[PDB]
């Protein structure tokens, strides 16, 4: 399960600045050329799922190489649903990367959730303790900065507005409505509003 894609790619990761630089010029020119943006490497990963790890360990030129590339990869068709072998999905990772990154991470991460949902990525698709993109996304209002809460307040409306299941709890029992009220009781003045005005996007969708 060797390409030039995936060696180009592992080159953006590991490589120079120029070498970098080289490697997407090489890489959008194979993708306008026609490769395959969908053959994965050995361990199951995709072109969209080993650039979405760049943005979330890379440097910050490493991070605008990947964002750039990303791009081009769903305008050649790359499948915004394909998951890896442990189960990861290109909107959870990039949900994590909101949840864990920097300020420039966060906003990557947004621009490529906006992307991967007009691509066709499936909202409802959850991880393994089946927590929905809805759900994590809420634990982010909870827990996250005033730079991470609003943000994901973007997200949960494009995502509402994408057909996601305001209902779908998770394995445990926990459903968004439930996690909203706990913020509405425990969060500062700033979250209470944003889980007022949540409730009524959820009820409404």
């Amino acid at each position: 399960m060797e390409t030039p894609l995936l060696e180009l790619i592992a080159i953006v990761r590991q490589g120079s600045e120029e070498q970098q630089k080289s490697a997407l010029e090489q890489l959008k020119r194979l993708l306008e050329a026609g490769a395959d943006p969908n053959a994965a490497d050995n361990a199951g990963k995709t072109p969209l799922l080993l650039l979405i790890e760049i943005v979330r360990q890379g440097s910050e030129e490493q991070q605008k190489a990947a964002l750039e590339l990303l791009k081009l990869l769903l305008e050649a068709g790359a499948d915004p649903n394909a998951a890896d072998n442990a189960g990861k999905t290109p909107l959870l990772l990039l949900i994590e990367i909101v949840r864990q990154g920097s300020e420039e991470q966060q906003k990557a991460a947004l621009e490529l959730l906006k992307l991967l949902l007009e691509a066709g990525a499936d909202p409802n698709a959850a991880d393994n303790a089946g927590k929905t993109p809805l759900l994590l996304l809420i634990e982010i209002v909870r827990q996250g900065s005033e730079e991470q809460q609003k943000a994901a307040l973007e997200l949960l409306k494009l995502l509402l507005e994408a057909g996601a299941d305001p209902n779908a709890a998770d394995n445990a029992g926990q459903t968004p409505q439930q996690l909203l009220k706990a913020i509405e009781r425990q969060g500062s003045e700033e979250q209470q509003k944003a889980a007022k005005e949540l409730l009524k996007l959820l009820e409404e969708a």
